[PDB]
């Protein structure tokens, strides 16, 4: 399966290990999955973020290939551990890839793709929030563009609190800015902006659904000395057009 729609809630599972074959079962395919980092706590998907490590070394980075399209949406629930250590931040939740799915320090300035993902950050003063993490044709930096948005707008997200993310993406056409990146958290729009993902109409299309959970960042201070847990539930992916 290279699906076009998925409805996972993990209720059919015993509290215990979650397999990469379990992953491919519920997902149709699961690229770089690491079952040492998955587990099924009380009917929720628990990814683990291990101590003293960053990025893929410490987290889970799978790309679920999905039926190509031009408009896609997904909804998911996510809950940081009640005793979680925020630290500086990292990537969280389900996102979309377009064309070459530009990540890393690889900006989509060539016009050949990008991503639409979310992160959490904590400022020097300690405000903690959700933020957009985008890669597109016109992203200002080497790294992901946040459009200076944050959820909440003021104050902080809080540990153990279930947030419902709605993600929505629409391929643009040619060199026009007729694309879309939309992110709604608990009913509030964080981001709803026209965007120019790509300028090469061959990488124009949405190709797969990212599942990228990790700390960092790449500097040493994004890390954390304990192992850490993030819980997911009730994912509904759906191809639109
Ligand atoms: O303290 C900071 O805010 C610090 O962040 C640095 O930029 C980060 C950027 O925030 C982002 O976190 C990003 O995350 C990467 C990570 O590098 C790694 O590449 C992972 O493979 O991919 C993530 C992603 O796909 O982009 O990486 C940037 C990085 O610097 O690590 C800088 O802005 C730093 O100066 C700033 O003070
Ligand atoms: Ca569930």
């Amino acid at each position: 399966a290279i699906p076009s729609s998925l409805s996972i809630n993990w209720n059919n599972y015993a509290t215990g290990a979650y397999s990469s074959g379990n992953a491919a079962s519920d997902f149709g395919n699961a690229g770089g999955w690491n079952q040492s980092r998955s587990y099924i706590s009380d009917g929720t998907l628990r990814v683990t973020l291990l101590k003293n490590a960053l990025s893929g070394a410490g987290g889970l980075i799978s790309n679920i290939d999905v039926s190509d399209g031009t408009e896609y949406e997904l909804d998911y629930d996510v809950r940081f551990h009640s005793q979680f250590d925020w630290s500086r931040g990292g990537a969280v939740g389900f996102g979309f890839s377009i064309g070459e799915g530009n990540t890393g320090g690889d900006p989509g300035w060539d016009g050949n793709g990008g991503t639409l993902r979310m992160a959490w950050y904590q400022t020097d003063a300690g405000r903690v929030f959700f933020q957009p993490y985008i890669y597109h044709k016109d992203q200002p930096g080497q790294y992901g563009d946040t459009f200076g948005k944050s959820y909440p707008s003021s104050g902080s997200i809080t540990k153990g609190t279930t947030y419902h993310v709605h993600v929505y993406i629409k391929s643009n056409t040619g060199s026009n800015r007729d694309g879309r990146a939309q992110i709604i958290i608990n009913g509030t729009t964080v981001l709803d902006t026209a965007i120019r993902w790509t300028t090469n109409d061959a990488q124009r299309l949405i190709k797969n659904m990212t599942f990228h959970t990790f700390r960092g960042g790449s500097q040493t201070y994004w890390q954390s000395p304990v192992d850490s847990y993030i819980y997911y539930d009730n994912l509904v992916l759906r191809k639109i057009r």
